[PDB]
């Protein structure tokens, strides 16, 4: 395939592929090599031609996943028959997971720059669609079955090494990228974009404990060359997040966006502080209140790792188990904070009630304390003779006794639900990020002098990978086929292109005379 | 079907249908199209005949919903062949659940007037029992496989919106109205008494939050408009409880009826002490003690809201899960009580042998406060020398470390039992609201001023309906068959009707043109 349909004809093929798992799977429950024969004519295309079959069957990947979309959309609309639609839209991913590990074993490039990655247009209603891809799509709408594919976790691993890169003429090809040749373009691919990203948090940690820790005398300190690069690469952080802010309007509101922001946000203050101590009011206040609020972002600055160590596997599983246990505290939250804005409202009426509003603060501060277990009725001894008790003591049943344990029991169900789906739901989160990959002097110094080594290692087995893609294409193979040398194949790996020939030769020479060093030893 | 049968000829096709589902379902374990005609033949009449076939066919959901109330009162008296029933009555909800969604293809208004909505009588014994309808009759047993059909929601979709309404000539009928064309008595809809109850909630939850924090001076306040606009609604809502409360005598006895009877009993104490200061002891204390019972009324008048907007899927689930850990936590609560009665006997006996009674308030606050883990030793520490010690601390064993633990147990236990079953108990709960709705001159102008715009929204909005029903009556369609304009469907939704069918011609125009501009894009 190299010309995409028209958005109606992709409608077209969608509504066959429709019509077909309704015909196939209806009831709650098959995926005979017929119904894949089915699936591969409801494209359309002479059965006579070739690549005119293949350019109407490009397509059958993002029209599977827009079934799936469609079926959600009906489980949402019909909420009594969501279990047939939701078993439809499993027998599509199932279909479609078949259909990718099929032409995984056909032929790989088609299966990754046609079916997986163009991205095409569909015209659901009138209106035009944006063009999405089948990675994309079955992303966004969490296909499990689809993400977990031979074929889509290779395409991801091709386009996380930047072996697969978007292409510059056209947004919506992905042409491949020739490595088996110090480019600097190579390290725009998402292994080494992440692996900086990673190694710029620990700097940027790096750097923020050696400024915190840095205050030794009351006076104004000597604004060192570590704290300037410091605030050099915490504005740079805000003005990239507020460029993306504004080109990017409200679909930059993830959490980890917000939490960064706010990370950000505070150190600027803290520079801001600091800016002015250093150019004066008084000079050592700025300075202890810049040190100050720049010593309440050290939660944010340690808890940022996390997000640059989604990759490693432990960390990313970690975050994944806490996405599904916050998803499902949003219960307890929401009850607390009805509980504790109704007893606020009745305490600061009995503030209200004698007269005067005196001890308002106090009232605010514990009862928020009684989440905490901390609260005590201290405060409300001198209040109102039954009615602070009264209300002091339901309001601790209900936070304590109830809602706390209820919080317990969000949590063990949550925990409960996702450590079966911890594999599956981490691989939608490396696709995602994957996905999400493929959309000054002093600190150009700073940055040089500290990413040296890292650029070194990453050249040295740039070099390997690119003898061992060298090694796979002179044989018939698919450039990520001998990385593993394994024990039950006598004939894999790269030793480094003869000497790895010569070690799979010694291999067979001594497999063979040792196997037939007894005549018996056969068949 | 015009006329209903005879109780006892409605018991007979009860008994059929029970020795059908007992013949065909005699194991733990079916419902062939055979058994379905089966069922269709166990009410009688001339099959010769038609309308008197349907006479007797109409009762078939009622008798199918008796008998799965009967196969629960089997699994009540035979407590060790419950399972035996339970499949039984399964058995039976599914046989219903297939029969609603075959007569909703055949035809729709049968299905909703005579099958589901028409209270048929039955004498269950020489007694003669009380008119029920099908859908009543599953909501009261909770017959989930029964109410997640799709004719059943349909028909409470339709009952909600108010398209069926409770005939006044005879109150076991529920004729149609006429929708097609701002009558007031469209506004006695559930939608509509159901949005108006949810905005005068909100309404009445803004009014005391006005009043409560309306206190300035210590002295007596100016009596605003406002705080006689919330009495007078508070006073409206206690007559209009305790009328119901006169007529419906403990069946009055819901929860929710009970706790909104607690908001406006304590709201009318603080009217009658402020009416009484207003016109007067110390009229200044008067005006406190009722501002601070008032106060106590805002956790009651801030949890009020979750009653009023069940209707919104996250507060109705989160009401239904809340019920659900309520409902296993029973037995931590009489556990609690019993223990806590004993150790309070323990306590007291205690404080009377030494031969006066003179720390027994301090007794119940503390062992009351141990719940809550706040419980301290000191007040017992000149007490009892061995004695007090011991009975506190194996109380504070018992409550804190076994029965808190259990409560927790008891928590995770419901919510992972209910959180699968969380769509179909709420929709049991939307099923009982919809079928819970169809069973002085100052207030007039505040609701007038107040619900203005929410009426001028209601009354496009139904216009909106009005037309989109005539469109669905120009067609042969069932009144509600294009409400989402869907993208699977190239004629579907209406526009605004001409413009819709220009719409649709140009949708089949431009998707006709498009698939045949290359004539292998075919089959
Ligand atoms: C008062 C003093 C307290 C100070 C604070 C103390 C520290 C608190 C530590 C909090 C850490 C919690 C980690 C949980 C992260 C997670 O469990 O997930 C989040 C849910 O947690 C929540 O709500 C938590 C609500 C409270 C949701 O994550 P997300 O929706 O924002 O999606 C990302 C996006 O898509 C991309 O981020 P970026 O690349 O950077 O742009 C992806 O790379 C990334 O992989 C994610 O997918
Ligand atoms: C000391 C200071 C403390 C002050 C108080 C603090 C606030 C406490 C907040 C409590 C809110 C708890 C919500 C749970 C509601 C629920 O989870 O459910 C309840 C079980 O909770 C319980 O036992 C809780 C026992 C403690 C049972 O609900 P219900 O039996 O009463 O049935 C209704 C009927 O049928 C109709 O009510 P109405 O239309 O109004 O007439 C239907 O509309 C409605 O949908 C229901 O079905
Ligand atoms: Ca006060
Ligand atoms: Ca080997
Ligand atoms: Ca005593
Ligand atoms: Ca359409």
């Amino acid at each position: 395939g190299f010309e995409a349909p028209t958005p109606r004809q992709i409608l077209r093929v969608t509504l066959n592929l429709k019509y077909l798992i309704d015909k196939v799977v209806p009831i709650v429950y098959i995926l005979s090599p017929k119904v894949v024969k089915l699936a591969y004519e409801a494209c359309g295309g002479n059965p006579k031609d070739k690549a005119n079959k293949r350019k109407y069957q490009s397509v059958i990947i993002f029209s599977l996943l827009k079934v799936c979309e469609w079926y959600s959309i009906l489980a949402t609309m019909e909420v009594h028959n969501a279990k047939l639609y939701e078993t439809r839209n499993l027998a599509s991913q199932q279909l479609c997971k078949l259909l990718i590990e099929r032409e995984e074993t056909r032929d790989l490039q088609f299966l990754f720059m046609q079916l997986l990655l163009r991205r095409y247009v569909i015209n659901e209603n009138d209106e035009d669609q944006e063009p999405l891809n089948a990675l994309e799509l079955a992303t966004d709408m969490h296909c499990t079955t689809v993400i977990g594919s031979s074929g889509f976790q290779r395409c991801l691993k091709w386009i996380w090494r930047g072996w697969i890169v978007q292409n510059g003429l056209d947004p919506t090809t992905f042409i491949k990228d020739d490595s088996l040749a110090f480019n600097p373009v190579r390290l725009k691919a998402p292994v080494y974009q992440n692996y900086l990203q990673m190694i710029f948090s620990f700097l940027f940690l790096g750097l923020y404990t050696l400024v915190v820790n840095g205050k030794d005398s009351e006076r104004v300190q000597s604004f060192d060359l570590l704290e300037s690069i410091f605030y050099v690469f915490n504005t740079g952080f805000i003005l990239d997040e507020l460029t993306k802010l504004y080109y990017i309007g409200y679909a930059h509101l993830s959490f980890w966006n917000l939490f960064n922001d706010t990370t950000y946000l505070i150190i600027t203050f803290a520079m801001g502080f600091r800016a002015m101590s250093v150019t004066p009011y008084s000079s050592e206040d700025w300075d202890k209140i810049s040190y100050r609020v720049l010593s309440c972002a050290a939660p944010f600055v340690w808890s940022r790792l996390l997000l640059y160590l989604e990759s490693q596997r432990f960390i990313g599983i970690m975050l994944v188990i806490l996405k599904h246990m916050m998803k499902e505290s949003i219960v307890f939250f929401f009850l607390l904070f009805l509980i504790m804005i109704g007893f606020t409202q009745g305490f600061l009426g009995l503030d209200s009630a004698d007269g005067k509003r005196d001890i308002t603060g106090p009232i605010l501060g514990n009862l928020t304390i009684t989440v905490l277990g901390l609260g005590s009725f201290d405060v409300f001894e001198e209040f109102a003779p039954p009615y602070a008790a009264i209300l002091y003591y339901g309001y601790y049943f209900i936070v304590s006794v109830i809602l706390l344990n209820i919080l317990i029991a969000l949590y063990s169900t949550a925990y409960q639900k996702v450590i079966d789906n911890a594999d599956d739901e981490y691989m939608a989160l490396m696709s995602q990020k994957t996905l999400r990959y493929i959309r000054k002097d002093l600190s150009y110094t700073v940055m040089t002098i500290v990413y040296s080594p890292f650029l070194l290692l990453i050249s040295v087995k740039e070099t390997r990978e690119a003898r061992r893609i060298k090694y796979n294409r002179m044989k018939r193979l698919n450039d990520d086929a001998n990385e593993y040398d394994t024990p039950w194949d006598l004939t894999d790996g790269y030793l480094d292109d003869n000497r790895n020939s010569g070690m799979r030769a010694t291999q067979l020479k001594n497999s063979r005379s040792l196997k037939l060093q007894r005549t018996a030893e056969q068949e």
